[PDB]
């Protein structure tokens, strides 16, 4: 069921939470999976991804604690204002993030995520997002998800697909060579956390 | 007061927690400070620093949830086994971390932390630790702590001392070219979290 929580914070009406919680299919509290969502007073849930690695993850949906968010335009200016270490040397941060969301979970318009289990696909997408929003270190994708392999007990098939999908998502030249490019109507939103101790969120949708 | 919590997990007797909680002097729940500690059944608290930026921070001391830890030798092999993205290029990972702990808060053996307020000194040390444990991006220290400046309301004096200390701590040349070198009896310990969803910890002491 979709949560219906009304904000107690002026200008922060969006409820941001982790849906990988009790009630989620195959949920385990020992697994490092996440499934971040944003919704407004029990409305349609939007797939969300976090940024600010040194801040707290949004609380699980069954927690007594709730985090409130303000929806902003997903511009470069708003990322510079809210991100700790954005990868802005390519100068198309916003565009890179939009391309990842368009090609990642669940949109997957060019089939980069094909064969990857939903929670593993979210994990790949999130890692590609962190590469841009927090300048997270990714040198060799062939060596990626080593901790996740032991923590989540990923089989060789899933692990190889995940490594290849991450490689493709963080390479702009690779994404730009694909048949389906990001249209003007597919737009980025930044969700600013009311509580500065919690991570900010980001989401994309067709307008 | 020093917490006294007994583990129920075989081989994980250490209690690891964030002491920056209700009751700590000048505590604010809106500040991004941390003061991580490890202790054994109410014994002396040891200053701890976290790693694994994508995992959960240890819970605050006043939480119903407790995280349990196994004390391991602070070797390069144990870092490769538990860290997501360690900065191993120079093969001196363990020595680099030891040098940071020896020179950082509270040890400060070469006075690098002089004039920096305790929570700010922990913050500088933690950021220097993350640079090695998680390959966190630090290009120009002159620009460091921009989000912390607004979130923690740091004055110009503290901010300048913090930026200079970070620069010195992450430069292997600098620290090795200091009058006091890390002695053989100052040893590194890795605290392995029983719950794989939580950050691992690290601490150093004189043996
Ligand atoms: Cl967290």
């Amino acid at each position: 069921s979709v949560p219906n929580k009304q904000s107690s914070v002026q200008d922060y009406p969006w409820y941001g939470y982790d849906s990988y919680s009790k009630g989620y299919p195959d949920y385990s509290p020992l697994k490092t999976y996440h499934n971040l969502k944003v919704n407004l007073d029990g409305s349609k849930e939007y797939q969300a991804y976090c940024f600010n690695l040194t801040k707290h993850f949004p609380s699980k949906s069954d927690s007594v604690r709730s985090q409130w968010y303000k929806k902003l335009e997903g511009t470069n200016e708003n990322f510079i204002k809210l991100a700790d270490k954005p990868r802005i040397e390519d100068g198309q941060l916003q565009q890179n993030i939009l391309r990842i969301l368009y090609n990642g979970y669940p949109n997957d318009r060019n089939g980069i995520m094909k064969g990857i289990d939903p929670l593993n696909a979210i994990l790949v997408t999130q890692n590609a997002i962190w590469y841009y929003t927090d300048s997270s270190y990714i040198s060799d994708t062939s060596k990626a998800f080593q901790q996740e392999e032991t923590d989540l007990k990923l089989d060789s098939q899933q692990l190889q697909l995940m490594r290849n999908a991450l490689k493709r998502l963080i390479n702009p030249k690779e994404v730009e060579s694909l048949p389906n490019q990001v249209p003007a109507n597919y737009q980025l939103s930044i969700f600013q956390s009311s509580d500065k101790t919690f991570q900010n969120l980001l989401s994309a949708e067709y307008v």
